């Protein structure tokens, strides 16, 4: 509930091999790590209990579906596969409380969001994070990751992405924990990897855009698409993430540091940034904004027998509405049908999440954060219906079950 | 650009199955059909071009990612597998042109979304389609889907369904085509299907919720998640694109059709609303509002040497940016450095698209819609960086690119 600043950096992947090739100590190499060490120290010293970390996947986790503003809830993330497979890193920790009050608060402001678990962080955040936080066993915060669509267009304006990180500066500060919280937007500066233009750089608006974004951000907020293309290359416009940090900060801030260096294809900076809190009183209290957000689903509980499938259920139940999900893989479900102690025994599945399933429990899993539709399916691949599952969860014969009906039918999602 | 009207239906697998089985001949099951009738009649006789369809998935294609809006652009779709094999049904096609439009208008109007193209459509979608629509022979219309993540909450507030479909209706319009499109809201109407609670219905809400969706809409728009769960049932509470539907439509319908069933777990139920044009010209044209819809890439093709990554381009590409995307699985990776041949044999690329990876053609794949950041994977999984395929869009021999640079480095996204 306390934001305690920011910063911004480059995320370009010769940041990531710098690090695993231990260029460290090359001349040539080692002004990106003075570049990173005040961030680096300040983060080692501030020690954030979460960072919000904001940054675009490249077509690695995110493609064939493909978000705007998409929250990571889950547990952990470990890397990403690019094709030359995962670095060497451990898995990051997630904050679902978190994630769950931002995600509640955001959408009472009316933005539109995607929830995500399980999939691979690619150098878009692990590059930057892995020179700036030793990672050891784990890491030293939390972190809810914010992964923007910034590379398939249309994507949201500019001041869509101010707005955003208004909304979430009210909604970390209203989380009621007392906790510290650091904001992160990677990316940028200016840069272009993609057709004959590749190669563009720009360090006059590089050094502009630095000390708008610090300064005077309200004035980069009527900034097109193509104008920021134009400037800082066409991959350099996704500095708008920079943007959405810097309105999640406090309306001014003191620069602790700042750093540029253009050694190839992208300009690599960082920018630091300490919060100064709040001299304006907020136009919504934090008590106010807590039952803004929660209005939705106030008085669910009083809902007997239903089981609101909320992110806390969603990260809960995932390992097992993930397995239970590759039901709709033909080779899976034939693995499951004929050999399930063998699909079991390679799992991630804990044995109470065995269990349930081995005993068919379907209330049992419904109650443990299995979604129904993953019974419907399970249902499906057993050659039982739907009205075995309900009569189930009713404590009921299927005849005393039909009995509640209109009718006597019954149904299944099998196709052919 | 003319909306002819718009339907509501449930979706619930009765209705496929009912379909699937030729349960017809029941009259037990007779009046699903019944109730279908003159929906399926007012498309045969109205002819629509496309129906935007508003459904959710029932987690089977969207699951680990999970959004809010999310918008089919893709050229076609296909049944999905939920357990029990795809159903026997052919490929409905898409209409990325119309998809990118209604894109680029929502965007503008500052609703945040996701893009998909290629995962199956599970019963949301396929399930009352297959009862309205003849597919002997393909479908007599295409669609575009839009799937909303009303499971896991936080979802959209009642409100910001309604005003989706309120700039959707513009959006339409603006479209420069003389089209004829219908509007499809699914799901519902009282149902759950999770829980001890499972089995509830509602007839005396269901009815109250049809008379002010049809004449009253925005009566409707203060209802929270918890008082369409509780008078509906959980599950009942996807209603919520019954009105996002409605939003799209005049202020003022005639309803053409009604019809109601409760055999089983489900208020099956279908409504049919013809719409009135409009009474007064709108607050924006549609020229006012295709420009605000394009004016963050206005001017954008004066600046050379490249190729934004539009929607059109993202279709265009999408076969051979999935392949290529798939370089980040080991085994495919593998594959593709030991028999390309044999890889590509196997695969649904073209002969110009295979030409183009086989050749190395980095240029040309930008010029045909190859996302860079697949490139990037493919050089890694090659053996050789960035700077290359660089050096290559240019036109330039390595050493000769590296000269343009400050410093000349290399590096890659590749990992252990
Ligand atoms: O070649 C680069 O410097 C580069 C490559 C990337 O994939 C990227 O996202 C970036 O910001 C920079
Ligand atoms: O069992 C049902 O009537 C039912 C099952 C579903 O999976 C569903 O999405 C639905 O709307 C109704
Ligand atoms: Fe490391
Ligand atoms: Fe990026
Ligand atoms: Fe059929
Ligand atoms: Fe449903």
């Amino acid at each position: 509930a306390k934001i305690i600043g920011g910063f911004a950096v480059s995320h370009t992947p010769t940041i990531a091999f710098a690090h695993d090739a231990n260029k460290y100590d090359d001349p040539v190499w080692a002004p990106i790590f003075q570049g990173f060490e005040p961030v680096k120290q300040w983060l080692a010293e501030q020690k954030p209990d979460v960072t919000f970390y904001v940054y675009n996947d490249h077509m690695t986790s995110f493609f064939e579906h493909y978000s705007h503003f998409a929250l990571g809830v889950g547990e952990e993330y470990s890397p990403a596969d690019e094709g030359g497979g995962q670095r060497d890193l451990p898995p990051i920790k997630g904050d679902p409380e978190l994630a769950k009050h931002i995600a509640e608060c955001l959408v009472a402001d009316e933005f539109d969001l995607a929830y995500w678990q399980g999939m691979g962080l690619d150098h878009g955040a692990f590059s930057p994070l892995s020179v700036l936080l030793p990672h050891e066993h784990g890491w030293p915060c939390r972190i809810v990751p914010l992964q923007c669509g910034v590379l398939q267009h249309p994507i949201p304006k500019a001041r869509r992405f101010w707005n955003f990180g208004r909304s979430l500066r009210r909604a970390i500060q209203s989380y009621p924990r007392d906790i510290k919280v650091a904001i992160a937007g990677t990316g940028g500066l200016s840069h272009q990897v993609h057709g004959e233009r590749a190669g563009f750089n720009n360090t006059e608006w590089d050094m502009e855009f630095m000390e708008r974004l610090a300064n005077d951000p309200e004035s980069l907020l009527g900034a097109t698409v193509t104008d920021l293309a134009k400037k800082g290359g066409w991959e350099g416009a996704e500095v708008v993430m920079w943007l959405l940090m810097r309105g999640a900060l406090s309306p001014e801030v003191k620069t602790l540091h700042q750093s540029y260096f253009l050694p190839s294809m992208t300009a690599i900076a960082t920018m630091l940034f300490e919060d100064q809190g709040d001299a304006a009183p907020p136009a919504e209290s934090d008590e106010a904004l807590r039952a803004r957000a929660k209005r939705e689903l106030a008085g669910v509980e009083e809902i007997e027998g239903t089981y609101p499938f909320t992110i806390d259920r969603a990260v809960k139940g995932f390992r097992i509405n993930h397995f239970l999900h590759r039901l709709i893989e033909p080779d899976f479900r034939k693995r499951f049908v004929e050999d399930p102690e063998g699909l079991f025994a390679e799992s991630d599945l804990t044995e109470e999440e065995k269990s349930l399933i081995r005993n068919r429990d379907w209330i049992g899993m419904i109650h443990y954060g299995v979604i129904f539709f993953m019974l419907e399916k399970m249902a499906a691949v057993l050659g039982i219906g739907n009205i075995d599952v309900y009569a189930a969860f009713r404590g009921l014969s299927v005849p005393e079950f039909q009995k509640t009906r209109n009718a006597a039918i019954t149904y299944s999602v099998a196709g052919k």
